[PDB]
């Protein structure tokens, strides 16, 4: 027993972690058999940030721009070209610790591992979800730049975030790992900032579940609701609608602890008008929702 | 900026990992150079947990009643010794990854990472302390037994937990990588508890100056406090004492944000005496104490 926000276990990553440097720009890479994936805009100066052609700057650039570290080893550059943000660097070395791997680019709600990187050295490790406002909420200082965010499945890792930059209100931006952002951002310096967020209600039920599996009883009721009743009062607290999909998803948790998805809800209704009156749930004061139901049953009843 | 529960990565730990089995118990070793190191309740059956003598039943046992398998390749067990509650089981081959790496006995209030583990495979990291109570917030099923807790500082991996049982409370307990327990607690099956837990006073301080770091100055007030005057409140609310050697400790998070700490001890008396008022910090609503003045430090303003 017991429920934490745990991360995925990082050694696959770790073993592809470089550094790559531009002029006097220098952030992380991923390599990945004789390719090196970073942000485009390691190739940007001060003076381009603004308003950056990157075609035209990337045009102007060669394979000696590109000074590639993993640890020690200096990796010669051999092409270069843009995909997107991305920039990939074909090497002339195979990574021989490249996993198993594959890029997916990943909806707002579902959950991943960040390695957060420095100079290509691996800092820490630590779970957090895609917000329905196409960012997320990291850690992440200067030279974080290309850390990448990951799940793994069977000694697979999908990987679906790289690192761009950071939002005024603190939360963080980036692509998948073929340079598409997340949501309307640029990478070019504007006036651009997240949009309004809501709660990933999916979520939230898991971990209510979770809650149950775990012990947790209290914020259960006798109640039961609609979806359409449930969803009134969701778009009234800034949840995300619930949808049918979304019940099936929970049906295996609701199997396990013999709680109707519709009965968990008519809790979650109960605790979002009443609050939770002093009490904690799974050691949190707050309504949690970034776990998701897969989640849950991997923490809860797997290895 | 962000402020996350972020653990180490796990890569290192991750190549030590292997299965023990003995009879039909099977747990995770540690497997570093030549040696494996699990818990000795490995050699226990069914019949023994309530008071076994441990030193009978290894008496009782040779090598060959010893199955270690790393990945797919099984090693041949060559000695075994018990020091304290641990096994340890000298093998034919010396682990090639084997990390940099020492271990240490841990105080109350340091924080760690484990690598949860099941049949000598990583599942999952995460980040906790050990509470002043010698017990820790796991997330542990069944068959994570041998799974180990570590702190990484420049490439050299310091262990300092091994885990061993599950409380009635559904807290866990364990031993260092000598085979010690951490607090009162025993390998075998008696009424043992969880005593009265406290919080972690000086965790919580260097949360709140992570806060301000990170822009959350909402609780900050313009009043001090001796450390009397504040102990006598912590006392009240079951925190733990603040020495002198915690407000040292707290100095590089003073210098760095201009808050003295007994200021800061101020700012958490109030919290303390009024609660948050519907408000968060750094996204909890409650007073987070599992992160250390250098976890702080480490996160905040470094690499
Ligand atoms: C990222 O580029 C990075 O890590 N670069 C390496 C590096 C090394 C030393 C100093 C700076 C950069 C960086 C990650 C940011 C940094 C700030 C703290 N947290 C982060 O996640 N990303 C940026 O700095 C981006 C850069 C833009 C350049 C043009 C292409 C699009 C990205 N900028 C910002 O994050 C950002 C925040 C901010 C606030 C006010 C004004 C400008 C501004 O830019
Ligand atoms: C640990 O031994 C383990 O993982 N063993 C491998 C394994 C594989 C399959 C089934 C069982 C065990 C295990 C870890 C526990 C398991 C329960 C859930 N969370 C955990 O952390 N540890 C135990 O099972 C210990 C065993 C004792 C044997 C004698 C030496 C001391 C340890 N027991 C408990 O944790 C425990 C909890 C509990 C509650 C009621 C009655 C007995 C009881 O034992």
């Amino acid at each position: 027993s017991g429920f934490r926000k745990m991360a995925f276990p990082s050694g696959k990553v770790e073993g592809c972690m470089v550094q790559v440097t531009c002029g006097t720009t220098t952030l992380n890479g991923l390599w990945l058999d004789d390719v090196v994936y970073c942000p485009r805009h390691v190739i940007c100066t001060s003076e381009d940030m603004l308003n950056p052609n990157y075609e035209d700057l990337l045009i102007r650039k060669s394979n000696h721009n590109f000074l590639v570290q993993a640890g020690n080893v200096q990796l010669r550059v051999i092409g270069h070209s843009m995909q997107n943000c991305v920039l990939k660097l074909k090497v002339d070395t195979a990574n021989p610790k490249t996993p198993k791997y594959k890029f997916v680019r990943i909806q707002p709600g579902q959950t991943f591992s960040v390695l957060a990187c420095y100079n290509g050295s691996p800092s820490g490790v630590y779970q957090c979800a895609m917000r329905p406002n196409f960012t997320i909420k990291g850690s992440f200082l200067n030279g974080s730049c290309g850390s990448v965010g990951f799940n793994i499945d069977y000694d697979c890792v999908s990987f679906c975030y790289m690192h761009h930059m950071e939002l005024p209100t603190g939360v963080h931006a980036g692509t998948d790992l073929e340079g598409n952002f997340y949501g309307p951002f640029v990478d070019r310096q504007t006036a651009q900032a997240a949009g309004t967020d809501t709660t990933i209600t999916v979520n939230v039920l898991a971990w209510l579940y979770a809650a149950v599996i775990n012990g947790d009883r209290w914020f259960l009721n006798r109640f039961t609701t609609t979806l359409n009743d449930f969803n009134l009062v969701a778009m009234k607290y800034n949840y995300e609608p619930l949808t049918q999909d979304h019940v099936d998803i929970l049906g295996p948790l609701s199997a396990q602890t013999g709680i109707a998805v519709l009965d968990m809800c008519a809790s979650l209704k109960e605790l979002l008008q009443n609050g939770m009156n002093g009490r904690t749930i799974l050691g949190s004061a707050l309504l949690e929702d970034e776990f998701t139901p897969f989640d849950v049953v991997r923490q809860c009843s797997g290895v």
